[PDB]
């Protein structure tokens, strides 16, 4: 009853010193669908780079072999029609549109009107439609923006209300709420708009990103997003591996992945991507299931071969 | 307003390949205790062996030129006279009493009557003050505990009150507890007694030690565990770094820490300890602060100074 939205080759790629090669990702496209099960993936931003463009597109062949592209998304851009076009060409059915979430970051960047952005942001979905594809749109900066310009973040989702989009996404872009402002964030938009698909995406900055998770949940929230070892640009996204643990152990809600599959998406990431997760590392940490000072007394709901571990 | 106890040196000692000399030891300790500012620092369990015991009197031979022995605490066991004399022995004033939190630990591993424990207890507790030492005590599994045999402890604490010891720990020992639960436990103590110092100490398995840490500061907690880089047996313990950079951003209470120290810390215990840290790691990785795709319009509260670094 929760989709999942995995991030890792895209948001997860801008990290430092991190980038995939086309067979990489094609093989973590691959395992996250098939493997890991998690509902979709954004493997990548539009306008990135051609290379980025023959990777998308080999995915998107594959994914055609297997009946899952409705499945692939993109990030694209309020660019007119340039996203559109690459993303037209790339293969993907499915973008995700960047929005500014705060009054203060449209002016600082764009110094537009809520009105123009606003017509900007209606032609791309306009144009995505008319070019075959669905949208999702992202409220970017949303965490700041709700708690200081409320007025252009309810603008802005009244207008995208009477847009023809798939899904609004809640971004803690840069990572700064509490699970408490979460909550409220969360509640105050799904009790004015019941009937609008929205996806809380956190970041951890201040290791409360899974924590924020679950008061969306308790808000209203429909999706989740997330990134294997929480890979992402400053101290990562949603850990993807202990959001699921912790949805199926300490929440009503449910999610269709598979938690067997979950230390071998960890592996996979963790070498191709190059980034050396800790012994410690929640769930999916080499020594997490071991106790040496602990003299089935200390049995944790968190067995290794849960999770395709040790057995 | 908040004591902030450092177990990174005992807990985090647990850990799989981890062991501290005794140079390591007093190095960490002069640093979590002047330069980090921590109010407390466990620095180890009594009858482990000898060369600990060593350890611990020449800490407490220095602690004692600095005026802060009263700042050091060793986890003790109820042995009868054991622990005791041992800490009488190493030079420090202070035990943290571990006795049992959950009926079902105290039957399956003592096999005791919660009457017999709990005089095994007082004779520990009385023979510790007839020492000359300060007795904390943590109830072991309390997490476990008060969701299952709430009657034994809310005994366990009734008899603890009769007692004279400086402070109660509540130990989320397997680390299960999510944010609303850990909320409703500690509430469910401090209204009962408030007249005691209870002190939150939770395990990191579902990535929500920090959460829940900041849930107990609600439920009327006077102070927090923690260890540095999360060290400790499983997924360690609370991350002291976030904690407080989440107790001073995102909560009304204080802590006598200085956040400059912090970056010193995590790189002291890292080395010594031998436990790398990933790069993203919250507050304190090495790409935490580096946003590559962010194109002071991403500023985050968290800035590398802040911490001692980057300048
Ligand atoms: C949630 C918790 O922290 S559970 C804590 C359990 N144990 C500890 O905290 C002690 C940690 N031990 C050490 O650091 C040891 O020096 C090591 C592990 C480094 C090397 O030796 P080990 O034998 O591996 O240590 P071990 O894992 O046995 O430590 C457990 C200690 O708990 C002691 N203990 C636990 N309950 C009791 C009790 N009721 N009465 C007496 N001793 C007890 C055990 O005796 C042992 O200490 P001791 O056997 O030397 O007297
Ligand atoms: C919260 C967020 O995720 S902010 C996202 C900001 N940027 C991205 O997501 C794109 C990530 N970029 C990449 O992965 C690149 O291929 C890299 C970093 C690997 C290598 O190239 P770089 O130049 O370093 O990428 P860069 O950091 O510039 O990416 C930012 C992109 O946002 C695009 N962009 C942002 N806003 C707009 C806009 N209003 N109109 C057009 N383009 C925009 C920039 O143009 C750039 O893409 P483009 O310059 O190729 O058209
Ligand atoms: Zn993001
Ligand atoms: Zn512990």
């Amino acid at each position: 009853r929760l989709e999942i939205l995995d991030v890792t080759l895209r948001d997860g790629e801008q990290t430092r010193g991190v980038s995939f090669s086309t067979s990489e990702k094609l093989n973590i496209a691959k395992f996250l669908l098939q493997k890991l099960n998690v509902d979709r993936v954004e493997i990548a931003s539009a306008r990135v780079s051609k290379g980025e463009l023959e990777t998308v597109q080999k995915i998107m062949e594959w994914a055609a072999t297997e009946q899952l592209t409705e499945r692939i998304e993109i990030l694209g851009f309020v660019d007119g029609n340039k996203t559109v076009d690459w993303i037209k060409d790339s293969g993907a059915k499915v973008l995700n549109l960047l929005t500014k979430g705060s009054l203060h970051h449209l002016e600082k960047q764009l110094g537009k009107t809520p009105k123009e952005f606003f017509t900007d942001v209606s032609f791309v979905i306009e144009y995505a439609i008319k070019s075959g594809l669905k949208i999702n749109v992202y409220l970017e900066d949303w965490s700041n923006g709700f708690r200081n310009s409320p007025d252009y973040v309810k603008s802005l989702v009244e207008h995208l209300s009477k847009e023809h989009i798939e899904r609004i996404f809640l971004p803690d872009t840069l990572g700064v709420l509490s699970p408490e402002e979460t909550f409220q964030g969360v509640d105050s938009l799904i009790q004015k708009y019941p009937d609008i698909h929205f996806e809380f995406h956190g970041h951890n900055d201040y290791d409360l990103s899974v924590a924020n998770s679950l008061q969306a949940i308790r808000a209203g929230v429909k999706g989740l997003h997330a990134s294997i070892n929480g890979l992402g640009e400053r101290a990562g996204n949603t850990p993807l591996e202990a959001l699921v643990t912790t949805i199926h152990d300490k929440s009503n809600s449910k999610t269709n992945i598979n938690e067997i599959a979950i230390t071998e998406a960890s592996r996979l990431v963790e070498v191709f991507s190059g980034k050396r997760i800790s012994a410690n590392r929640p769930i999916v940490g080499e020594d997490v299931f071991t106790q040496t000072a602990g003299v089935n007394l200390y049995a944790n709901p968190i067995l290794p071969e849960r999770f395709g571990r040790k057995r």
